[PDB]
This record gives C-alpha cells, structure tokens and sequence, in this order.
C-alpha cells in the first residue's frame, strides 16, 4: 500500500550521444543535485510508465539527483475503475461516472497518502489518473507535477472534469501532444513532453545481423526481396487497408516486394483482434503480405528485426497519437511516409526526413521513389535518425525533465 521500488546510468548513454551532451545533462543537473525528486504511478510491472521508470529512475540518480519512485496500491474494484477511467478518457461516451466511482478513487488515494510524506520532497510527480488524487491528501510545500501519458484528445466529458479537479491543482501537467491540453486548463502550466523512444531497449537496440536473420526466417520474410511495412494495433483508423493498396500497387513493377504488417496488441483487445481477422480476410492467399503479431510469438525483439529489415516504413494514419512506431523507425534510419496526423505529422520533416503524404496513390509514388534511389532513402534515414538523437531519446526526453524543475 503506497511502497516504494528499489529493485541504467548516463554513462551507458556515452557512446549514443556523445560527450558534448552528457556534460550538458550533467550541468543542467548540477542546480539539482541531492534533491530529492519523486515519481508515483500504479504499477511496476509491464511496459508503459514502469517500462519508462525502471530507466529514467536509475538515470536520474546516475546524474546526482535523488530520484525516487512509490506506487499505491488498491483491490481490483479500485482497478476496475481506474480501467473505466481509462477508457472513458480514451474516448468511450457509454460510460457513466458514479458517486461509487469517485468514493472508492478518492478513498483509495486517501489510504496511500499514509505510508509517506510526498509533501516533504523538493519535487513530486505522479504518473497517470491513477493517483493523481493524492494531491488532495498533502500539506503542498514544494512543486507538484503531472504527467499524462493516455491520449487526452477528446475523453468523456463527465470523466475528464473529475480528474481536472485533481490536475488543476498541480503546479504544472505535461502532455504527449499540445491537442491534448484541455482548454480548462493554464497554457502558462501546460507543458509539451512527447513520449521518448530507450536506444537501449529491446524494441531498440542494434541488433547483429546473425539475429536479425534468424528472426525473419522464423516468420518467412526474405531480405533478399524488398520489404515495406508498417507497424499498428489492428483497428480501422490506422490506414491498414490503405497500406494493403499501396503495396499491391507497388507490387504491380516490383513483383518481389513483401508488406509486413506488424502489431503486438493485448490478450483483452478483442476488437482489435477482430480486426486482425478481418485484415488476413481481406489479405487473402496471398503470402507475400506478412501478418506478424504477438498471437504468433511476435515481442519487442521481433519487431526490432522487422523494422531493422525494412526498406520503407509506412504509418498512413487516419487517427494516431504521438507515434512511437515512427520515432522507432526513424531511429533504425528509415526513411518513413505517413499521413500528417497526431505526432506523425511533428516527427515527420517532409522532404528531409521522410514524406508526409495525402492518400495511397501518393504513397505509392513515394515508396517507388525510395525504392529507386536508396541513396536518398539512405539520405532521408540518416537525417531522420539525427532528429531522434537530438529530439526523442530517453536522455533527451531527462534533459526536458531538468529543465522544467529549474524553471520552478
């Protein structure tokens, strides 16, 4: 109930930024050194904000800073509303906000406010909806910030004005996308933190050739032909369909080309499980298009070797939030075509990095384009992952963090 983790340094960053970045972290982090700067979330197990606090906590301290991260704790019931929360705030209008809810949140937040002071720390950041009640139950002496790391674009009002309640009273909120920051809230406070990408992760750390090769035998995809791809949750909103036309098109001059559409979704999405079927139905018997998931045996690991063989990466998105997938791939130097929507359209320089494109028969042309000229697709990939290095790393993504504490 309310306990703290105690089970990554600069220095294994080194190499990846160079030393000229790390004494710019290191000095940004001298105003804070010894100061005591604590993370609470409601979890450490899994991926998402324990995957990002098992790395930035150990970082944190690695610069001087003391960093420290606490997670409360609650019954399922407690669980199954801060899981109603969450997809009330992802967009779900069916669901209602009751008196119960809000009693058993505000109930729970209050038991976990017992095992610490989080008032008698310099700085207190607190990860999600989850427990950012806690803010209610402190003698508030010392900054207070909130991270919100769902996509905020348009949740279910009823919801969303409950947690303003909480949010509000923080001295700062952070948000992937400035299309998150509800227009309740102080732009003076609102802050833009796009979620960052761990070079050293298993989605992303170079692998070795051999690997890589074992990898993409396992699940039938040659190298030798060429591959484009794009990486999703299976749902009607991400351009899968449209993807399946461009290559088709494509393959059309280029007959050897393969499309690998690749996603890892979780073992309660049915419905993008559904549409997974419904993408192999529409696919059909033909074998060149690979559909490679985690229902297969498809992890983090995988789809590293997936992208890392890919000659084009495609993210023709209707509806997308900051696009982790993009960041990944453009990381690996590929140059990538996608649609100006959500973070694609931020990360994505047209023309430089990669191209951001209107339909399919645009992305067709582009794919032929870089398809033909690997001297610019090469180009276009080397640029892009120098704008990750300098803009979306988990050191980068640290830096920000300094930043926004010394401007408190």
């Amino acid at each position: 109930k309310m306990y703290e983790v105690k089970e990554r340094k600069l220095e294994d960053y080194k190499s990846i930024i160079g030393e000229e970045e790390v004494s710019k972290i290191q000095e940004k982090a001298e105003k804070l050194k010894g100061r005591s700067f604590v993370h609470v979330n409601s979890t450490s197990f899994g991926g998402g904000v324990a995957e990002i606090l098992h790395s930035l906590v150990p970082l944190l301290r690695s610069i001087g800073i003391e960093a420290r991260w606490f997670v409360i704790e609650g019954p399922t019931e407690f669980f199954n509303v801060t899981k109603t929360f969450h997809n009330a705030l992802q967009g779900n209008e069916s669901l209602k906000l009751t008196e119960e809810m809000k009693e058993l949140y505000l109930n729970v937040n209050r038991e976990n406010s017992k095992f610490i002071d989080l008032s008698s720390f310099d700085y207190v950041l607190v990860h999600d909806p989850q427990p950012a009640a806690l803010i209610e139950f402190y003698e508030k002496k010392s900054p207070w910030l909130w991270r919100c790391h769902i996509d905020l674009s348009s949740p279910n009002r009823e919801f969303w004005e409950f947690l303003r309640r909480f949010v509000e009273k923080y001295d700062r909120y952070i948000f992937h996308l400035p299309e998150y920051v509800q227009p309740e809230l102080d732009r003076n406070k609102a802050v833009i933190m796009p979620p960052s990408i761990d070079p050293l992760s298993e989605k992303n750390v170079e692998l070795k050739q051999t690997e890589i090769l074992r990898i993409l035998e396992r699940f039938d995809v040659d190298p030798e032909k060429p591959i484009i791809t794009q990486v999703s949750r299976f749902d009607p909103w991400k351009g899968i369909f449209d993807v399946i036309e461009i290559y088709r098109k494509v393959k059309e001059k280029i007959p050897g080309v393969q499309l690998l559409l690749v996603g890892v979704m979780a073992h309660d999405d049915p419905e993008g499980w559904i549409y997974f079927e419904k993408t192999l139905r529409k696919i059909g018997e033909d074998y060149d298009v690979k559909v490679l998931t985690n229902l297969i045996g498809v992890h983090a690991r995988e789809v590293n070797a997936f992208q890392r063989a890919s000659d084009v990466i495609l993210q023709m998105s209707i509806r997308e939030g900051f696009g982790l997938t993009v960041t990944e791939a453009m990381w690996k130097g590929k140059p990538v075509i996608g649609r100006a929507v959500g973070g694609i359209k931020f990360q994505i320089v047209d023309g430089e990095t990669g191209f951001l494109v209107r339909d399919a028969n645009e992305a067709v042309e582009v794919v032929l384009y870089l398809l033909k000229h690997p001297e610019v697709s090469k180009e276009m990939g080397a640029k892009a992952k120098e704008r990750v290095r300098k803009n979306f790393i988990i050191t980068k993504h640290m830096e920000r963090y300094l930043d926004i504490l010394n401007s408190l």
